[PDB]
């Protein structure tokens, strides 16, 4: 193996340069398996690869886990394995009372509520994504018609106080979040994720395409814990960056 | 008058929802005079106003003088009036060697470097412009034909210092900004210019739709201190776009 | 020219060692006709430059814009043509009810609400004036008499929400800034304006002397939006200074 | 299920108030293995559970995969369960020329280069472990004789530039780190780890109980990139920490 | 003297290697009259100096005077002059309701609300104490049977608004400060002070091995103005270090 | 007593409202002692009070001892008995070239290098002297003779690091310090002290007035320990101007 974390080679990838990025292993061969002749590559910690074809082109499908150091350590692992465009495809919960559940949600830039991106690129950097990747998951949501919202999203390191989740062991928040749910929306924030800030961020900064796609699967306004649209329009939206 | 520093009531701008945001207010009649029936509606400190049309629909063309402050009135009090879509217009230094004196920078988003921007949104809320505007800036770029460049710029309060220039007074830059420009290099930073993280953090925390576009007049990579026609492509593409908006 | 923005030469100042520096072009010609032989150099931006004499010496007048940002450059190019001594005249909003429409403030140092200062000197540095040039302007005023405030002024890179307006398109104003008004009246602050902590930042820590003075034209415990003293200061403070 | 990402019922942990936690759902198996009545709870994303047994009490095994945040839905999740200690067992690069590969380190405060520690408590809060935790870990140390290091953590948020590795796709590092390894060595920082941080936070600020403990399996003072007895031991160890805090 | 503040030479101090720091140079005697062969070594400023034997052993007693800076200025020359072990003993004021005057507060790190700290490391690095000397002042508690709490400490460089106290001149506490006592109880903190987090952490960024012990003199839940065990267990204590 | 730490009460003060404030309670005595009816009032950790009186008016002397934080009680427990006019009164070391040993400082403001300042004024706000204070410093200095300096002081929660010294147990300086000397002359800054930062922090935004003057005992940028001697002469020059420029202010 060439890389110390994913298990592949440079040869694992057959020349792919385009990455779809979820962030659950178990989602990783379901996505491959919407593209043609996919095969598993490897399985390690939370890093899970899979190979298709799409167009008679290579690509790959590679969990990142939860959260900006391990999402760090995917892009930075398949980046010297060769990939140049990283397409990141998750949940997330709006926080805007007209996004609905399963509504699809494109991201421009993010709100940087994460640590692993100030170790590509101080604060003042914007977390922004890719023109050609956002413009591609765009066109790809308006194309299966699916009702999608675009604009800023809030990336959070954590997934409880960072959102300001109140059910929680302590029923806290940290001084510093506390209210800050309410000041995202009044700035027109989407929604809370948790890899995008990361993700954009070392892209951005180094020269690598990203682009960021989610389904929402809970909306704040109601509730805190939750009760392929997206992935149709990540698969989609790879096809035209191809 | 309905704005404290602008000299301009609601009824001045027609129902215009759409303003072109140059710097300079000696630049403003020029790109006003691109368009139909243009008149001037007020003259202040640095803020010179004047209206047109645009397929029939009315247009400001206002300037914002340098820097995050002034721009902050402009916008603001603007916003006020009715205008809901700014488009930046500019002239730039690239960093960024392939970058060539005539090409046209359309900003995604801004690095920063400025103090009002932390009036509207704190450092970690991305200065960010709105896609609809940037589509438009690139799509109208591609339109007139000239080589373009789409991705971030560095957005600094100062012109000499926060750009680490060093042929000053002083000959030297702040501890903070040393070493910055080559850092802004690397990170594939695009240019400096002074209004675009004002401008696109106060528009995307306030639901306000903006988008940046310059043309580039020097390149830092040769030179500190700094073409007609390079400007003209840009305020052509600008016009194009505010077309497109409408 | 021998500078990029002002479009001065070092020839045309004539020996000048000392400016002026109001915020609005339109105010220039004004102050530079209460001295003898007032004479346009240029116009630029929001540059405007008029040269005269003060007791047969040759004085700056200089418009700075609004702003940390074009104040920096008006002063960093008047220095480079040979001025040492910067002296800031503009208009501002009291903060504490004791201080009235129409009085003068002479501001010893600023709380640094910008970002321009910072690139001169780290936040921890005083925003301090000159003690020659805050005597003179105390002094003069005393001379005049004007009914005048001496102490510190908060000087934001925004006129609406860095000083806590609230009457604007979006009528909110952001965390930090919320309730600001008061933790600085509290602290004995005197007013906002908009140039000070750049400027006194600036030369402070260059070894150029600045003063500053601003005529009260709003009293903030009454009212956001408002409805000469001090320029005859300002130019009295001059003379002494040459 | 009673929590929203492990899938676990605070049934299916038979009162069980300790929990390991490895940061590889592929070691948790192994674990648990090494007490009594292992049985597999629950496997989604990276966060893998075990139940097993120890003098007759139970006791939890669950991943945290890597990093703070995934760190901090396994710890927050568990303790909605009924886990009140935390112990962390690990792989760890050392930074002191002194320790070795093979050298059990148990952290008693970790310096917070992560993002997810800030959500619990601010900067200026030490990321410090339980007293007794580390107390039972440096115990369990001493009884199995492993050689044993003391002391303080770096945890990073990145593996790449927060650890200042240079042999990467661009080469280089971010000014804030850049010449960072160094200083933690000079201030007697045994390692990097890229969990602890996150996990002490959470835990000293809620009341939860947290230790930290690892093996050596490289020395960043001859390599960037990187034996099987080692985590082996540590393994050991942090089982016999677990049975002295029931 | 070899030093330039303690008045003190690597003679003086006999081949000691450890040192219980006071804060009140007048409690210096006091401690050091608990130990064995009692000697006045000097008395500068607020750095009052004395040894003594334990178990035929010489120990230094040497007082900080109060905040980091004094403290910072103590340790470091201890430090040149041969000392390798700091053990503190202060008086405190709990903010948990259940500590009560008189209890004994074993600190195991520090919340870093001081200045000094950070000229030692920044702030990301932990105010953490040395454990064998958090374990000796733990087990040396426990021999003597004294009630005794092992936790975090707010260590402030103000004894007023740091620690949130109201009564003051002017009784405001800055925004900063606001609400914050309430924070720290909140997440478990057990009370104020003002040296642990200078000397923990220039300590444990040195190589120097430090422990932190205090008497408790106020509870804050009921009073901002206060109306032995301690002294005993830092001397026990440091008989375990030697 | 009326104050926790100064074992002061109001009437201790006989209606006194100026405070000169050393560093070092051994020097309180040596101060009180140049004007009229000098008298001991109370002496606590590093707290020593005396009290004198200056044409006719009731003074106050007492120590802050070494930093923000001892200052900042002294001159909170001070202003609660009464106390609004503040004078630092100190030695110190010149980092410029052009100031000499035996040269007197007064500062305008400092450079926030200290933790205690920020329990006042967040960082932006500027640790500025009071106007009257400082121009009784520089008028009091004109008229004893001093050559005087009047600029910006580094103000340092530290005596080692924070001052770029790297004469230590440890012999280094964090990251955050490495260079700042460098950066502070260029600036123009005259010298490092350890107490104004919060002095002048605290008064300023508290309605309280203050100053500072110092005489130079060393330079940083020349080799050359000077003396005992000239170090106790230049002292006491200072001084006198404090004590001088305390009578502007009565
Ligand atoms: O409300 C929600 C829904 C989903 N996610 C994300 C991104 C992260 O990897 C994982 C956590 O559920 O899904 C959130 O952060 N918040
Ligand atoms: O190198 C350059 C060229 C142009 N500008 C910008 C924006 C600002 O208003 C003005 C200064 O020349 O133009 C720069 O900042 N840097
Ligand atoms: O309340 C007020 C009145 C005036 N100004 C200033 C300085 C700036 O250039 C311009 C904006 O009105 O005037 C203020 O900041 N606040
Ligand atoms: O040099 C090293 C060796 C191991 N780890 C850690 C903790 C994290 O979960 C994972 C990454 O390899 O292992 C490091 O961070 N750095
Ligand atoms: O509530 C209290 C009681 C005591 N001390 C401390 C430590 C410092 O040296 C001195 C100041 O009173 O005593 C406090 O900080 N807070
Ligand atoms: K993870
Ligand atoms: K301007
Ligand atoms: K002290």
């Amino acid at each position: 193996s060439d890389v110390f974390h994913l298990g592949l080679t440079k040869n694992d990838l057959q020349g792919a340069t385009l990455a779809i990025v979820p962030g659950d292993p178990d989602r990783v061969e379901k996505i491959a398996a919407l593209m043609d002749k996919p095969v598993k590559l490897a399985s390690h910690r939370e890093f899970t690869t899979w190979r298709a074809e799409l167009d008679g082109k290579p690509v790959i499908v590679c969990s990142t886990g939860i959260g900006g150091p391990s999402t760090s350590i995917a892009v930075e692992e398949l980046a010297q394995l060769g990939i140049r465009t990283f397409l990141r495809i998750g949940t997330t919960g709006a926080i805007q009372p007209h996004i609905n559940v399963g509504d699809v949600l494109v991201t421009t830039a993010s709100v940087r509520l994460d640590g692993a991106s100030l170790h590509f690129a101080p604060l003042e950097f914007p977390a922004v994504a890719d023109f050609e990747c956002t413009t591609a998951l765009v066109e790809a949501a308006k194309s299966i018609g699916a009702t999608t919202h675009v604009g800023v999203t809030a990336s959070s390191d954590t997934f409880y106080p960072g959102q300001e989740r109140y059910d929680t062991y302590s029923g806290r928040v940290v001084r510093h979040f506390k209210g800050s749910m309410e000041e995202w929306q009044a700035m027109g924030v989407m929604n809370y994720e948790m890899e995008s800030a990361t993700l954009l961020t070392m892209c951005a900064s180094q020269g690598l395409r990203a682009g960021m796609v989610a389904g929402v699967i809970v909306n704040r306004t109601q509730q805190e814990i939750p009760n392929s649209h997206a992935v149709k329009i990540v698969v989609e939206a790879a096809r035209r960056l191809l």
